[PDB]
Formats: C-alpha cells, sequence, structure tokens
C-alpha cells in the first residue's frame, strides 16, 4: 500500500485525551516557499475568480508526533503542531508542482514537508454495539478521492497551557463529525482513544490521527439514525457496516482498491491496535483463526 505510511502506532490499544500534550508554537508552521509565496495568492486568486463562494479558514499543521518510552508513567505522546489553511493546503499539498516542494524541503532543510500546508485530518474506526465497523461511500462530483470508500471524519478548525484546549478540541472534533454526518446522538458515544497517524501519500504526505470510537446502537440503528437526516443531512451518498470479524482480513478483499488512503490508515492502525490480540485467551486458535 504505497499511498499510506504510518507516522505513529498508539500503545495500550489507543491513548486517552489525558495522556496527550501538544505544543501549538510558530516554529511548527511552513517555510516560506523559495520564490515567495505568491504563488500560493496566484492559484487562490484563480480559483476565487471561477468559484467565488469558495471561502478559507485555518487548519492545524502536524510538524510531528513523539511518543514516550514504552511502560512510563506520565505524558504518552507530544504533538508538535503549526498554523495552516484551506489556501495553504490548495497552493502546496495539491498543487501540480507538490513533489518539487517536497525535493526542495529536502534540499533546503532536510524535511521532505517544510513547504507543505500539511493540515492535521481526523478519522474514526466506528463500532457499533452488534460488532461492525461503519463505512461511508464518497460522492462521485467532489474534488478529492470521489467515488470512493471513506470512515468517518474530517479536518478541524482551530478555536501544555494552550496544549491542553487544543488536544481537547482534536478529541472532540471527531465526535461533532460522526453527529454531523452520521447523525447519531452525543450520548451514544464513547470518548475517543488515538489509535495512531497515517500519511496520504496521494496528497504530498498530509497526515490524518485515527481514533477508535464506541457506539452504543446496533448497526440497523445506525442506519436508521444516517437514513432519517435525508439526502441534504450528509455529503456522502451511502453508509455501509462490516463485521469485525471481517475487517482483519479487508486487505485481500475487493473492497480494498476502493477505499481512500485515509480510510485504510483507520482500518490498519484499528487492526495493529485495538484487533490483534497479545494474551493467551484473544490468542488461542478458535477465537484467532490461523491464516
Ligand atoms: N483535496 C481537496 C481539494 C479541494 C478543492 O479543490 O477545493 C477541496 C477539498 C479537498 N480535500 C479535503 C481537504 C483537504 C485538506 C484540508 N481540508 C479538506
Amino acid at each position: 500500500d504505497p499511498e499510506v505510511t504510518l507516522l505513529l502506532q498508539c500503545p495500550g490499544g489507543g491513548l486517552p485525551q489525558e495522556q496527550i500534550q501538544a505544543e501549538l508554537s510558530p516554529a511548527h508552521d511552513r517555510r516560506p516557499l523559495p520564490g515567495g509565496d505568491e504563488a500560493i495568492t496566484a492559484i487562490w486568486e484563480t480559483r476565487l475568480k471561477a468559484q467565488p463562494w469558495l471561502f478559507d479558514a485555518p487548519k492545524f499543521r502536524l510538524h510531528s508526533a513523539t511518543l514516550a518510552p514504552i511502560g512510563s508513567r506520565g505524558p504518552q505522546l507530544l504533538l508538535r503542531l503549526g498554523l495552516t489553511s484551506y489556501r495553504d493546503f490548495l497552493g502546496t499539498n495539491w498543487s501540480s508542482s507538490a513533489a518539487w516542494l517536497r525535493q526542495q524541503g529536502a534540499t533546503d532543510w532536510g524535511d521532505t514537508q517544510a513547504y507543505l500546508a500539511d493540515p492535521l485530518g481526523v478519522g474514526a474506526a466506528l463500532a457499533t454495539a452488534d460488532d461492525f465497523l461503519v463505512f461511508l461511500r464518497r460522492s462521485r462530483q467532489v474534488a478529492e478521492a470521489p467515488g470512493l470508500v471513506d470512515v468517518p471524519g474530517g479536518h478541524p478548525e482551530p478555536q501544555d497551557l494552550a496544549g491542553q484546549l487544543v488536544v481537547h478540541e482534536l478529541f472532540s472534533s471527531v465526535l461533532q463529525e460522526i453527529c454531523d454526518e452520521v447523525n447519531l446522538p452525543l450520548l451514544t458515544l464513547s470518548q475517543p482513544l488515538l489509535l495512531g497517524i497515517a500519511r496520504n501519500e496521494t496528497s504530498a504526505g498530509r497526515a490524518s490521527a485515527e481514533f477508535y470510537v464506541q457506539c452504543s446502537l446496533t448497526s440497523e440503528q445506525v442506519r436508521k439514525h444516517y437514513l432519517s437526516g435525508g439526502p441534504e443531512a450528509h455529503e456522502s451518498t451511502g453508509i455501509f457496516f462490516v463485521e469485525t470479524q471481517n475487517v482483519r482480513r479487508l486487505p485481500e478483499t475487493e473492497m480494498w482498491a476502493e477505499l481512500c488512503p485515509s480510510a485504510k490508515g483507520a482500518i490498519i492502525l484499528y487492526n495493529r491496535v485495538q484487533g490483534s490480540p497479545t494474551g493467551a485467551a484473544l490468542g488461542s486458535p478458535a477465537l484467532l483463526p490461523p491464516l
């Protein structure tokens, strides 16, 4: 799977909010482009002159994520974050020249991402009370990954002593995205666990934080809530469910070729962090069938 790389796999079956620190600093921002940020401004002007209803929005930028030594007490992860925007994304990661910016960043800064916006996405492995994961079909008319399968998620918009509020907004944003798109009540959702961070190599390396969320509704009840919103209540064109039993071998199915890179990231991390048992009971051959 060349279109996704794992930046972080979390320990302990995934990390809760209270175990993560963020450092939000202008040191973690994108570097100005070699010939100046005028190239980003030109792409934005051209776009607005065709689609004048478009608007910019701020985004978090991922610089790096450092895990503590395994088994340690105290905070387990440090997220180094900057600020970027939808405009900077369209002028860098989504530019035809994005590969040239990656090479120039390696040359100038020893960092393939130094000249990239790299907005931080969020996604969820969302499990039902009857042990299915939730999948969404993307519209065939959108710009990125048209017609592909996705999981719930989005790209959160800003607003350890500014740090803890930023970690809170990240965890909050994955639940909000599930309520807005799947039409589920907030009180049916568990607090999220962070499983890891995955990179989309088809979008010049931009990263998504991938979370595990449990719902107290069955697959049938989740479907009812999604459909009862009507076509204008969701951006996706359909919902469907796969047994957690069958997610284990999803990369061997015909579904795998239809999954967008960030959803492949969510399923790989779910399989490594929530699946793949370590103990004698769940590891026994009748509960973990070989092959
Ligand atoms: N690739 C992309 C392009 C356009 C466009 O061409 O307007 C919109 C959305 C896109 N993807 C989703 C996204 C990525 C980064 C930040 N926010 C959202």
